[PDB]
């Protein structure tokens, strides 16, 4: 027992949503307890129901949002039970050595793994599988991915010596598929990953994702799992994507405090209309909402947002503010005496 | 009448030239009220003469630009002529609330509407149509799409205290174009674009533009309408890229100041050779040409400057510089003594 | 001789290693004087041992770092042997007027050309061929590409007063490559460039690589070739683009300072996972190994860095640091007293 820490057990939570933790903390260093489960399953991805053979963390797409503090140590248990097929592994972004810990990680079905690793540098990363070679991008593309947010002891701050604190905290996973079709363009299903493999290794080749989906398929955010927010509220929008560039926009808002690179070392940039996420990061926005109504949130390549699935709706419940936004004159027919050329 | 502050009435100018407007201003916020007719029409997009369904904010691709102070209030009338097919609409990204004035906007043929909203953030910021669903990416690719930027009050600075002036603004929108081909591969033409769509919708979702234009077609801002300038002044050239991400570069030349996320209250990094405008957003470069002679500005996925549309030119007169650069010895034949290994 | 500053010839090397250079330097501004070989050959650029046309600087891709300081001016004789079938140029990033270079430096077979260009620029930035017209592209794409690196005179610093210096420099080239296959989908071999181009330009015009190399073939940077290091060693890496993003990642490491934008008058960021090369440009990371052992490095689209070739390694020497990560338990059958659900 050479590290002599006291540990905390955190139980995750389903994306969106995120574990109960502290901002600002003046407890020292913990060890900080996590369990990952891995699970292949067939999965929904878009509102016509096409199926695909996925493989998660904890049964979610994305995995979980960990959260630590700068100097806590993560013990992360990976699980892969006999019901798999494939060997899988872990890599944390946040983590120092041994290829982010997918060198000392590699777990056959029935096995299980315990790994440790310093929360030496803060910001939100991603975690991802990463067996060795080809598998990995196909691990990846199949919904082994996740993120991890490490925050500084006292909290979030403006760069410039302002502390920022959110009121909710969202976690959006952008995951890019690749599903296989037949001559016809019909969406191809198949009864393992391992038969969807070569099918698929071959759409992934041409770099064009058929869907592009937050928190595992299309609509999942909008209608009934709208995400929920209050006039006057900070919330923390943390925005993950493993493998593929995205644009992350808040129709109707903006981003106030912009980490795009993800990184708390770095001042955040104020006031974007669209931010950017490079493909195997994470980054995050804080926003305090200003107007009550519907927002999507969206990857800001509108093919995307509309067509292959990347929109998510806010719903925010508050009173209208007329000096910001008006309808001056409701629609109404042009009148005769106007010119328009 | 609850806003009681002065009005002053715009016109706007056709791109890539942008309206009068002061820089730097001890006026206080006034009204200032714009004007936007929607035109659907057939429209050149190339040297080669192939034509498509565009739709456009007053019969241009980009729209004009819409230059405003902070604390200004914007009062924009859109209007949807009756000889027009589709319903259409305006988001702001520069605007607080309503999906940015979409969800206060949609107007069908025959009608317009007044949306007024507080220009409360600096920067320059898409404006685009977004009726709904598929249409919004496909009014948006059609050519619904231009830019408002948002001085500060005291102008622009470096932010480190120095205020900066530009003698000359252009405006440079970039489109992609996703028009569809027959079997043997030529373009296909339709004689309207509700007829165009299906097709065009097959190639919007495999991602892959067929032209990347400047100011609306190949080859609009070389030969005779080359952009104008002169060594010694600064020249602020604003990008914008409402649906994919742009790297422009000015060959021969740099961004002396560049705003790449392209909002004010953020300092402008300094020196670049190449920028990145996100999809869904709008950039600003300063630069101060040394040189004279032709400059070409593109994308630099050179593919996309060369072949598929994306490259402008600057004519620069003045007086050439040898310090910075000379041909030292003009092509001659490899000396014979040379060894070239 | 209008410029009486002393001369220094400079012996380029072949990438990933770079020329001889001091970092910080108290000798005034000197003549530095390069010299740049076309040479057009078939190459190998996968481990099937597919070959292409390729058209070099120097005989390698990408073409060879040259290295400078600040206020010096670089001579650069250009050389087109008569063994080579096309005209060629060069375009500096770095250098200011007449697009870089390019139209003062067409060179047919058979001819050379010098050219002097004042380094007022501090960075890293791309130099590349451009013809004219559809050539820039095809020339850039088949090889014609590199990068200078101008040093402030006092070295690098983090922007906040500290200077920085590394133990070890590397360049990695970023190529994308578009390889033309035969209707069963073989890659096809041509006997010149001039064969390859038609069916070339029509991949190009698609916008999707074949293959995604770094120092001009995939594995080219791993196995034997393996970039060596030591714990404690502050390595910095330079990665250059001329035509298309990439997003450069360390796994198990992390860019301490970080240029993405690669000009250094502009404070690095800190502390990245994952950071980004627009395309037409190069950039910086330092990084401080921690651990040893292979780290790869790779463009995290791990499609493009798996799958197209674009993977390197570094093999790390040195002792394991346990307090930063370490195995708790070795991988073990799940305990029957488990739930894992
Ligand atoms: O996309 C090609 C082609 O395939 C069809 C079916 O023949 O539709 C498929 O692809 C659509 C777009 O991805 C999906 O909406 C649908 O689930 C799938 O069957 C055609 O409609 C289409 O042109
Ligand atoms: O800098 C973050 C900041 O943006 C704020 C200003 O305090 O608001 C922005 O939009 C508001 C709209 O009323 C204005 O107060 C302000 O002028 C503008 O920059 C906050 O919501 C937040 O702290
Ligand atoms: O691009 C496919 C194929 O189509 C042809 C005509 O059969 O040319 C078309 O596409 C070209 C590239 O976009 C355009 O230059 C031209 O306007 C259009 O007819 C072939 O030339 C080409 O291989
Ligand atoms: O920082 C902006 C600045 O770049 C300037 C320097 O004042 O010039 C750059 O290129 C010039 C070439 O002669 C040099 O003065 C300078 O050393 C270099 O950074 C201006 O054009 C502008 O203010
Ligand atoms: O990629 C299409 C198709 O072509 C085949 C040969 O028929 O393989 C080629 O393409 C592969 C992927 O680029 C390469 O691995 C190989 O060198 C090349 O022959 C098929 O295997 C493939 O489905
Ligand atoms: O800011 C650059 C800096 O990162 C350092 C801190 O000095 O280390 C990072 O990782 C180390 C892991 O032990 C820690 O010292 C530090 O807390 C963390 O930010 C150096 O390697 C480098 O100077
Ligand atoms: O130690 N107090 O939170
Ligand atoms: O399955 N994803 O939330
Ligand atoms: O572990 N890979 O299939
Ligand atoms: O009020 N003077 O510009
Ligand atoms: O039609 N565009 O300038
Ligand atoms: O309003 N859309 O076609
Ligand atoms: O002039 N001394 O290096
Ligand atoms: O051929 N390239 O190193
Ligand atoms: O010089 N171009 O082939
Ligand atoms: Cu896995
Ligand atoms: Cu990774
Ligand atoms: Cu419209
Ligand atoms: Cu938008
Ligand atoms: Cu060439
Ligand atoms: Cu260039």
């Amino acid at each position: 027992d050479d590290l002599k820490l006291p540990r905390q057990r955190v139980d995750l939570v389903a994306p969106p949503f995120v574990h109960v933790h502290e901002q600002a903390t003046k407890q020292g260093p913990k060890i900080m307890e996590f369990k990952l489960v891995v699970q292949e399953k067939k999965m929904v991805i878009d509102e016509k129901g096409t199926t695909f053979q996925a493989m998660t963390f904890n049964g979610s797409m994305p995995g979980p949002l960990m959260v630590v503090h700068e100097g806590d140590y993560v013990e992360v248990t990976l699980v892969n039970p006999a019901t798999n097929t494939m060997p899988h592994n872990i890599d944390f972004h946040s983590a120092t050595g041994a290829l982010g810990g997918g060198a000392l990680t590699l777990i056959n079905p029935g096995e299980q793994v315990v790994l440790r690793w310093k929360a030496t540098r803060t910001g939100v990363f991603v975690y991802h599988c990463a067996p060795g070679g080809p598998m990995i991008p196909w691990h990846v593309v199949s919904g082994m991915n996740g993120a991890v947010m490490v925050l500084p002891r006292d909290g979030l701050n403006d760069g410039h010596g302002h502390s920022l604190r959110y009121d909710r905290i969202y976690y959006i996973g952008e995951q890019d598929l690749y599903v296989p079709r037949d001559e016809k363009g019909n969406f191809k299903s198949y009864d393992s990953p391992g038969e969807a493999y070569s099918d698929t290794e071959e759409v992934m080749r041409k770099l064009t994702p058929t869907h592009v989906v937050f928190n595992g398929k299309a609509g999942a955010l909008t209608g009934k799992n709208a995400l929920n927010a209050n006039v006057g509220e900070n919330v923390l929008i943390v925005h993950s994507q493993a493998n593929r560039d995205s644009r992350p926009h808040l129709i109707g808002g903006h981003g106030d405090y912009v980490w795009e690179t993800g990184k708390f070392s770095n001042a955040p940039e104020t006031g974007l209309e669209t931010w950017f996420i490079r493909g195997g990061s994470a980054g995050a926005a804080l926003y305090k909402f200003l107007q009550p109504g519907i927002y999507a949130y969206v990857t800001h390549n509108l093919i995307e947002a509309a067509n292959l699935g990347a929109t998510a709706h806010f719903k925010v419940e508050g009173k209208w503010n007329d000096d910001l936004m008006t309808q001056v004159k409701a629609p109404a027919d042009i009148p005769t005496g106007s010119t328009n050329e």
